[PDB]
């Protein structure tokens, strides 16, 4: 069928005020549920979960992708590439019951913009109007990567997202938080210390430490170091290209340039399949709690 347009449609009469209020409240609750996975909090799910509901796009047909919020429907939460986002599904549903005006894709997208910014990553410039979709248009599973590939295959996936080497490599570097757990994808381990605090220390630890490739407990082999670190074979894979291992190696050595790097590809992610009106308010920067003194 005919692919479809998306044009985004403010929710009515909100503005930049009503906004920062969802953030303050995701905000809020990121620091108040400290306990969540050992201590990590739920920053890192949130990220991911942004990501993945966003990460169903398809550029050739417009299908899957932020707009819709269709991980509310029970085909993408029940996606096996989604497995433990139910986590942070549940932190953002107070959020969505004090809010209920917002639209999912805007909540889903807003949770990962609010971790980055309170984890001390860069801003991410972010707009709203994503509109709610029936059931029918949920993407089917299926549309999200694998992990025990080369960077053949990476190169290769992120051009159905409209992502280039650059791109990718920094958008890679949202795997500085959280870490991996056997239960959900067959992986186990961080891949650094700093786990709920974004920093470019993906890229350091790729460089710097020595990586064993081993079998994990679920007979997947996973790269690890002795400080206690892991990448997956993905992950490995910007070092084993040469194209990859340049934008490595600067992303390691310019802290500045991966956060403007990573912020455009983030907020490109999260819009993707989105027409922006001409008179559409410009994106939002939204304050942190510490800017706020909250
Ligand atoms: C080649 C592409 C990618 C692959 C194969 C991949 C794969 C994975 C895997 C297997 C996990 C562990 C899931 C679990 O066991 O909990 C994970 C976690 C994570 N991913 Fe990626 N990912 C990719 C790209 C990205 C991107 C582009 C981002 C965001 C910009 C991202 C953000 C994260 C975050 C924040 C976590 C930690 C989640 C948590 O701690 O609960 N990933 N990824």
């Amino acid at each position: 069928t005919t692919p479809l347009v998306h044009v985004a449609s403010v929710e009515k009469g909100r503005s930049y005020e009503d906004f920062q209020k969802v953030y303050n409240a995701i905000a809020l609750k990121l620091r108040e549920d400290d306990e969540y996975d050992n201590y990590i909090g739920y920053g890192p799910v949130l990220v991911r979960l942004a990501w993945h509901t966003s990460g169903t796009w398809d550029k050739h047909d417009n299908t899957g992708g932020s707009y819709g919020g269709t991980y509310r429907f029970k085909k993408e939460f029940n996606d096996p590439s989604n497995a433990g986002l139910q986590n942070g599904f549940k932190f953002l549903e107070p959020i969505h019951k004090e809010f209920p005006w917002i639209s999912s894709g805007d909540l889903f997208s807003l949770g990962g913009v609010t971790a980055v910014q309170e984890m001390q990553g860069p801003k991410i410039p972010w707009r709203c109007g994503r509109v709610d979709t029936p059931e029918d248009t949920t993407p089917d599973n299926g549309r999200l990567p694998d992990a025990d590939k080369d960077a053949d295959y990476v190169r290769t996936f992120f051009q159905r997202l409209n992502m280039n080497d650059r791109e990718v490599v920094a958008l890679m570097g949202a795997h500085a938080l959280g870490k991996t757990h056997l239960k959900r994808s067959g992986y186990e381990g961080p891949w650094g210390a700093a786990n709920n605090v974004f920093t470019n220390e993906f890229y350091l630890n790729l460089l710097n430490e020595d990586w064993k490739l081993e079998k994990n407990d679920a007979n997947n082999e996973q790269w690890d170091s002795k400080s206690g670190y892991m990448m997956l074979p993905t992950d490995y894979s910007l070092i084993q290209d040469p194209k990859y291992l340049s934008i490595v190696k600067e992303y390691a050595n310019d802290q500045d340039k991966f956060f403007k790097d990573f912020s455009k590809a983030f907020e490109k992610l999260l819009e993707n399949g989105i027409t922006f009106p001409k008179d559409a308010p410009s994106p939002f920067i939204f304050k942190t709690l510490e800017e706020q003194g909250l």
